[PDB]
């Protein structure tokens, strides 16, 4: 099936997936002298305070680290969002070196990876059926920059040894997301879609404006872990990002001046 290789990857996905050329896809390029502040929006609420890891998944595309989500634990709220939506995983995109690996970019600019933390509406009961509403995922997605290390990621870092292949999981309980958060949650937002099959276009992206440090060992960890299941040849998880999409018929606002 899918994939980020040569034949499987981005270019391809629109023969299984028509709506890889839809109306409202991502990741897009933010051009920040085009977006637009936006009063209106309300303050951006993160409330994490509840939040319950569980585990923590390399399903051979990325590594998903997974809420307990059968109640309002860690939930988002606010700025361009309506209603409550709740946390069900975060995971990464990154690349095979510092200067790629960031699926928005920010007038062109790319990360060396980003971390997108994945809501779900409330509204909707559950996460099958919210990904079939226009509003029914919020991601809240953050670059990442390489320089000094980001402690709050290290956790995360050392469990990596241990859900190298693809279908692999460990267990990671009692897990802080908090410690993943810029200083700043000053934000650009537009509706999007996931960046992967099924690429359903029923996501509100809140991306954020500051970007977190990471050292070059915390990445370079990402980079060990495997597309390919246990005892299989080799091959490395990087570049497991979507390039930017047209933004066609959009408007990305801001929440800062
Ligand atoms: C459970 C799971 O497979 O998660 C997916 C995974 O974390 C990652 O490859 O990105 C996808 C892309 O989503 S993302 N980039 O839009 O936020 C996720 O897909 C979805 C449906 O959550
Ligand atoms: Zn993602």
């Amino acid at each position: 099936h899918w994939g980020y290789g040569k034949h499987n990857g981005p270019e391809h996905w629109h023969k299984d997936f028509p709506i890889a050329k839809g109306e409202r896809q991502s990741p897009v390029d933010i051009d920040t002298h085009t977006a637009k502040y936006d009063p209106s929006l309300k303050p951006l609420s993160v409330s994490y305070d509840q939040a319950t890891s569980l585990r923590i998944l390399n399903n051979g595309h990325a590594f998903n680290v997974e809420f307990d989500d059968s109640q309002d634990k860690a939930v988002l709220k606010g700025g361009p969002l309506d209603g409550t939506y709740r946390l069900i995983q975060f995971h990464f995109h990154w690349g095979s070196l510092d200067g790629q690996g960031s699926e928005h970019t920010v007038d062109k600019k790319k990360y060396a990876a980003e971390l997108h933390l994945v809501h779900w509406n409330t509204k909707y009961g559950d996460f099958g059926k919210a990904v079939q509403q226009p509003d029914g995922l919020a991601v809240l997605g953050i670059f990442l920059k390489v320089g000094s290390a980001k402690p709050g990621l290290q956790k995360v870092v050392d469990v990596l040894d241990s859900i190298k292949t693809k279908g692999k999981s460990a267990d990671f309980t009692n897990f802080d997301p908090r410690g993943l958060l810029p200083e700043s949650l000053d934000y650009w937002t537009y509706p999007g879609s996931l960046t992967t099959p099924p690429l359903l276009e029923c996501v509100t992206w809140i991306v954020l404006k500051e970007p977190i440090s990471v050292s070059s060992e915390q990445v370079l960890k990402f980079r060990k872990l495997n597309f390919n299941g246990e005892g299989e040849p080799e091959e490395l998880m990087v570049d497991n990002w979507r390039p930017a999409q047209p933004l066609k018929n959009r408007q990305i606002k801001a929440s800062f001046k």
